[PDB]
């Protein structure tokens, strides 16, 4: 319940500020980036399990799941991958990405397409193309479930999770969509973005759709 507050390394702050404010036209690339991250996390729990099969037991099903939450203007991207500990959330989302953000920012200033962001290993931050706030909710086998929260400002919070559904293992990216990016809540649009940029994914991609019965 009591949150802890941390400062972003200056370079990450710089990268986020640029992305949340950019008028780049191909914002849909965020979904490919987050699906790729989900796939990586799943690769890692699968590989870890080769020599430690009990690691799968916390969530035997390996999947990527996409859930639009229209009333809240939220889009969730979930995986049952390896997940992240508290220390991992703090270090990797707040500091380790710093250098990668610098080289990528230099490439941007030179004319690189924002879509290159994954090749510089900082594609997580592409979520700010469509969202002005994010909660990363994560459960590693090695720690409790935690919430990392950022609004692209210079600081982020980490809080022990006593408010969200239990995930057996893995991560939820909960995107709070900008008012002009609500198209990414629609089933039709989501399918077309997946089919276009994520053709070769080794894991099931599940879409959770809410429909009124008549
Ligand atoms: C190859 O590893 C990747 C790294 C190196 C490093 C951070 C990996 C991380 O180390 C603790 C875990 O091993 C890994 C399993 C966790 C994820 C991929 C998370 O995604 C999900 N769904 O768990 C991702 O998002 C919340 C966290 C950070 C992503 C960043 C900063 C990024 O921008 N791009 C990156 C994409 C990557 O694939 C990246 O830096």
């Amino acid at each position: 319940m009591a949150s802890e507050t941390f400062e972003f390394q200056a370079e990450i702050t710089q990268l986020m500020s640029l992305i949340i404010n950019t008028v780049y036209s191909n914002k849909e690339i965020f979904l490919r980036e987050l699906i790729s991250n989900a796939s990586d996390a799943l690769d890692k729990i699968r590989y870890k399990s080769l020599s430690d099969p009990k690691q799968l037991e916390t969530e035997p099903d390996l999947f990527i799941r996409i859930t639009p939450k229209p009333e809240q203007k939220v889009l969730e991207i979930r995986d049952s991958g390896i997940g992240m500990t508290k220390a991992e959330l703090i270090n990797n989302l707040g500091t380790i990405a710093a250098a990668g953000t610098k080289a990528f920012m230099e490439a941007l200033s030179a004319g690189a397409d924002v879509s290159m962001i994954g090749q510089f290993g900082v594609g997580f931050y592409s979520l700010f193309l469509v969202a002005d706030r994010v909660q990363v909710i994560s459960k590693s086998n090695d720690d409790e479930q935690y919430i990392w929260e950022s609004n692209a400002g210079g600081s982020f919070t980490v809080t022990l999770d006593e408010v969200n559904e239990r995930i057996g293992r893995g991560t939820i990216l909960r995107l709070f969509l900008k008012d002009d990016q609500l198209e990414y809540l629609e089933e039709k649009r989501i399918k077309e973005v997946i089919k276009r940029h994520s053709e070769f994914v080794a894991y099931p991609i599940q879409l959770v759709v809410t429909k009124e019965v008549e």
